[PDB]
């Protein structure tokens, strides 16, 4: 299952490190499971019952952390991946917080505005139990945004008799909510990109990047690497098709072409090239933020890229890692590369708990900081256990939860 | 799976009365489920994770109450099932709880004291989020007494702050418990085979009772009966076979007997005859507190006992079910003939509240009240519904749930 | 103002002790007074404001006690003043509570059963901060009843995280409610109309009574004093009209006509009379459980009744007070006899907090018991002080809380 | 010292039983000591820091119980013992409660009303964060009444946020208190006298009684064995001399006489003896109410009483033990004969819990339930290791505090 | 009333701005406003109850806010305008707080310091049910100073169990206080003094400055706007008169010369003018910062002044405004000028609750920063409505406020 595949990749890195046995099952298995059946009345009256979870993998090093879906196709299974990813997501980071992932299932476009609320208020009702800002800090994914999250910290505020705040992170920034917060993970496989360059000992100025995918991650990573890097971007990729142009692309303008037409497809100036054409082009750095398994086997022996910077979740398959690696091209992982988001997260819950909220530069140089931070630990990891990026961005991971659990006993 | 399976019966219940389509489905479905991975260590140092669970069916009449389980083979689905079962089980003895169960999946004999002791602490620790002396009392089940029951209250009490002793049931006398405690369950199935006798127009001074297994149950009913109600006890069975004397046996030496040899068979003065035998005797009562499916599809039409008390769980299959009320012979429902042991948990937690505890007597008499209440009760909604009495209690237990709901909202 | 015709009445009995000044002012002036404007969304999704407040005057001798008002005429001076009576009423009785009021301006014939919970539940989500079932436990009073009451507590236990239900009493039955809470009131009147005969030399087996009015209060009221004192029901009278007929009414056929027939008005066997001359009849015992001012001062000098039960809320006026002592007319004060209520509140409450309930038999027992010390009680302090056995009530009152106040500190 | 004494006993019967090495020093030492040093602004503006004591001795059978002392000479070591005492004591009556005691060093008669005030006031703050209704209740004892206590009872509930009166013990009846208070420890005499007599074969009608002091125990003890039991009390003592007349003296006239005249001494128809002398007076029973050591090496070759009943603490030494029991003269242990004060205060803490009140002779007929039992418990094993009643009681306090905390873990 | 008045002018506002009518309502009612009547004990043993509230306008954007006065002619209305008030003040400077404010009807002067102490604390354990340091911080206001918040905070963290010091502000620096806080509000006047001079293209070098009044408010912005800004000090006038001179006055001998002689009236080199005459000086900028309705109808037509900076509360009527509106000159609303106060408690509220305290500088410099922002904030929405700043700030306020509103829910 999903679960089962996550806790393979976590066998890999656990062997590579004389990791307890005894140990190891406790990071393997999720401290707590809460499922719940909440009704929920209807704008026709009728009460509907909607199955939601919560899971709490891990809280070693600090809170749980971690989103809340709303979809109708969410298995528990799903979740429990997920929350196991986020302890190791965090953990890399060298974040104070644990593991967490929580999930209605429903459909929200069948929903309306205020059936959505009723029904977020009584699920965050009913996970409260387990939640709080020193024990669970939920924030959003996928279906649900500021908004959303916003009736979340009211719901909190209002049954614990104060307002909290720090109950769920991003919140609209008139509410408790941080600046950065949308370019967050971009910055980060900005971040990842430069020093990606650095160790190829490429020049910026010169460097050629391709973006495959044009959605939050994707422009803002093409944005900030343009402007504040000066690498040349030489094609980025709607999901439709993807456009070229060695001359480089002026990210505003297919920002505002996106805006105002649907794709980027179409735009003057760019010479249109599939997206499985765009992972294979001649470019100093690949950056994939698009699909899961767009960089598979049969791209693998086919790409021509010097750096990987995994802007999405599992752009390259297992297979592909072997091979480009085993080709000497450097794939920087995305737990490290995307963790952007959750950095700004915790920067978040942090101006929460003192109420302080600091501008938006202290957060990008706090941002990049701790990116670059990551991102060497993660090298010097490499270089000691002489295996992919990746692997040792799980050896250190694992190896933190691991020193915390053991101190603490 | 047996959860669908207890829900399927539920569902015959509901469509006997008109209860709303978008309420019942809040009925079917649990509040809570929490399912914990907690590391215990070994006497040998190592560490070892198990896995528990603690499941809150409902909690509308109020807080939630249910046993705790340590067997290797436990699944969520079962715990789902026998909290479902809770739920209606106090309901139609009229007591203000509501439904729940726990368990680990452990075979405590291979633990020595000491790691039983550590995982049992651990357990409560990790499901105290949920537990609560107004949210949810646990008790003692299979592999788990007086002692674990113990450790809980002395866990808890130790981590809130306070001596507490009424976050669980089944606690030593000298330390919280209830008298009256053992023989519960067998004086209920004493007070519904009188009262069954009086329905059946039978002289308890010349009713013939026949009782299949001598644990707990089936030793109590026994004697109670014959003491109390003056019935003749003809025969008994063991987890091996049976005797049988139609002159009565002298239940006092028959308990003194297995208690000094494993078994009542081979007792003098006692003709030997099978467990199947035992349930096709001609006699008037019937009193099954042995397994389940006892009472199934080949025996049904043979079975000559005018009644039958449940002292067990499922003694009678469904299939016997629709013979046994077809044929006329009555079957008092398991909800409501082995209650008696939560009916008493019931005093205990209410001494432990005031702290201030009752002696014997009050207890038996009280048990005794609200026994026959339940049954009247159930009989009332037997002949409004004309149905079977099981049916019945199903029908009532139902009932008094859906009112807390819809008054509460 | 309402308020302050109050304190002048306490200032009477005040003078008449020994009570010290500074002191008295702390008696006069309520504790706490917590007024809200809550927004309540309407069916139509319009948000409407609603102005609620709750008043705790004085908690020396125990938590407030007090019932919550909808109605769209309440002035924080009607509150205050039905606080101010609280505080004597449960001393009289010699009940843990203090003093509590509340209400909602608001029409709820204008709102629909929706509208109505919603602005139940906020109402109690805003007064939250105040109440408890250590500091101030609400009621039922005009326009609410147990199905609001039900609401408020399911409002609380679900906001504090767990069933409490001793939150505010008046509840039904199966939901923590007490037994004989409807016919409390009654009763009160029954005990109180016995002791007034027995002081009289009267016997009851002959003694005359008249009802005016046939509510709650004069429906019971009548009932038991026939049925339990034996004394001959010659006369009551509807919101209309009054029938009198000396060979007595069987109070049950009259509950039933009235059930049947919206007045007591047309019943056969029933010389028709007005309520002005029911008042007038020449009856042992006159039970007045209708309306304020009933006896004033043109009724007072013509009244032949022995003895007045005040079985509703200041029936004979303060001019007819002076005139009715003064033809040494007994005159027992309602805070005395109508507490039946409050009394039976309490029984409730206490049953709540050790979860478990007494039988209907208890309730009543307890409830006489009660009513007949208060009414010694008051008696002796009438003696004492050689006044209107009100004053003397209000003295006792006024008494009990100084006292306690005095050795707090 | 006074503690280790106090221990020095506890090894005697520690030493008869099989108590474990291991566990026994569990036993001996104290769980928990507080030592405060509390400023208090005296009325003439000066600031004075006192210093107070709190110990909880052990807590495994239930709350820490035990009296607050106000006095000059009080050492830690005295509060300790005292508290090691409160154990055994609560354990012996079968009370679920623990041992705790607590004082401040100072002399209440160099303090005004208001210092001694704001003194208990600030202490109870202090010493709050250690005691609780289910933790630690405190009661009244040398220099502090009814009134000291109602002044905590006021502090704590004002401190905590809302009544609790079950915080404290001996509180003014009309402010959580419970009647029956002052003649407890006399009734537990009295049933104690009374079952001596029974164990003696002694026929109470005829039998002898002699008083040793003439306080509250004093006092009661006798007025209740006369009045209930029919023994002729021929002797009396006040703390001057002592009063002989074989006739037997009208307990109620002597009680006036005292209080109209300081002392029983000069009363008529009282042959006048010495205190000495009276406990050797040819007496069935002789219960010493007065002060510690009366009963010594010289008195004890030549008590003529059949058995005595130990009203006060110590009244008899060790010497005089061994010589008593040599002798075959029953003696009484104090720990269960004057135990009646702090079953009573349990009685208490009970109703305040549940916030209803026990009439007078509820209070009675459960203090001497408990009493009766108490001392059957303590006979048995009296009989079981032969041995004195004083010795048997303590193995039966310390085998039931040994059994909970084995139990529990 | 005071109330409607402050409402009158939120209306206007309301008005311009499309804010949804039922909103509005919820935005115009405060949430909670407690009244309480609390004993108090004087010097000579007799106790006297005074009268204190507590009123809490609206919490959505965070915690309520507002000081607390003392003051013998304070009425309920007065605190629920001021209050109202708070609510846009804390939201203009975009600041995580709420509205409240709170008051005792009492004449310090007539109090002696032991009994000022004792009513502060026994007024903060009254409405400490209701605030909190997530709920509300009161602060200083007239009559009260560091010396009763200190009492204050004391009172709470005494009462809670462990020290808060983030309960009120304006505490002593050594205790909990910031640094900046008494000239906090001349800065803020200082800030906005400039940026008006900014917009008015006016060279701060050659500007000339005139302030009516010689408070905290005017000495210190007098004060900062010479030396930071380099602004011509022309005249300043005391409470009985004012000085003027071209050359410019040197603010640190009128403070010494005002601190050695009541007022700044008789100082050499200055020309005596009334403070009527001032308010008509021919100056660049006026800053009143003395009495309201300084500038009215009469003095509005004859106002050279160029830019009016309010130090103080209502200086100019709204007659006033209409026509200095008319006549061009800017008038920048106190609400924001004057605003530094609160905004340096914000900051001594974050700083408490992390236990870090900044320096000087810090303060410094965050205050101005926030006052920077808040004041081109406002200028953006009165270009945006094209109406006078003032009526500009509200909106802004009004806005924010409603927007979290609408988020919430």
């Amino acid at each position: 299952s999903l679960y089962e595949m996550a806790v393979e990749q976590f066998n890999r890195a656990a062997s590579l490190m004389d990791l307890e046995s005894d140990l190891a099952e406790v990071l393997r298995r999720p401290k707590r499971v809460l499922i719940v059946e909440f009704p929920v009345r209807m704008d026709d009256g009728h009460v509907e019952v909607f199955t939601g979870y919560r899971v709490q993998h891990n809280v070693a090093r600090g809170p749980a952390k971690g989103g809340i879906r709303y979809h109708p196709d969410v298995t528990l299974d799903e979740v429990k991946a997920l929350a196991f990813w986020m302890t190791w997501k965090t953990a890399v980071m060298n974040l104070p917080f644990g593991g967490g992932k929580g999930g209605v299932r429903v459909d929200p476009k069948k929903l309306s505005r205020n059936e959505l609320e009723r029904l977020s208020r009584r699920f965050f009702s009913e996970i409260q139990v387990i939640i709080g800002p020193y024990n669970d800090i939920p924030a959003p994914d996928v279906n649900t945004n500021a908004d959303v999250i916003a009736w979340y910290m009211d719901t909190y505020s209002m049954n614990v008799g104060h307002t909290v705040l720090g109950i769920v992170t991003g919140k609209p920034v008139e509410l408790g909510g941080s600046k950065g917060r949308e370019e967050a993970t971009g910055r980060g496989v900005k971040v990842c990109a430069g020093l990606a360059m650095d160790v190829l000992g490429i020049d910026p100025k010169k460097a050629t990047v391709a973006v495959q995918g044009f959605g939050n991650v994707g422009q803002f990573a093409a944005l900030l690497i343009s402007q504040e890097l000066g690498s040349k971007v030489v094609a980025v990729s709607d999901s439709r098709g993807g456009i070229y142009n060695p001359e480089g692309f002026d990210v505003e303008e297919l920002i505002r072409y996106k805006k105002e037409h649907g794709t980027v497809v179409t735009y003057p100036k760019g010479e249109r090239i599939t997206n499985e054409e765009l992972l294979e082009l001649d470019v100093d750095i690949l950056v994939p933020a698009a699909l899961e398994g767009a960089i598979h086997a049969g791209n693998a022996e086919r790409i021509k890229a010097k750096a990987v910077v995994e802007g999405a979740n599992g752009p390259t398959t297992p297979e592909a890692d072997e091979i480009l690696s085993r080709r000497g091209i450097l794939v920087v992982p995305d737990i490290l590369a995307n963790a952007g988001g959750v950095t700004v997260s915790y920067f978040e819950w942090v101006q929460d708990l003192q109420s302080f909220f600091w501008d938006l530069d202290q957060v990008r140089n706090a941002l990049e900081k701790m990116m670059k931070g990551a991102f060497n630990d993660v090298m010097k990891v490499k270089e000691k256990y002489n295996v992919d990026m990746r692997t040792a961005a799980y050896i250190l991971a694992i190896d933190r939860v691991a020193y915390a659990t053991k101190k603490r006993g």
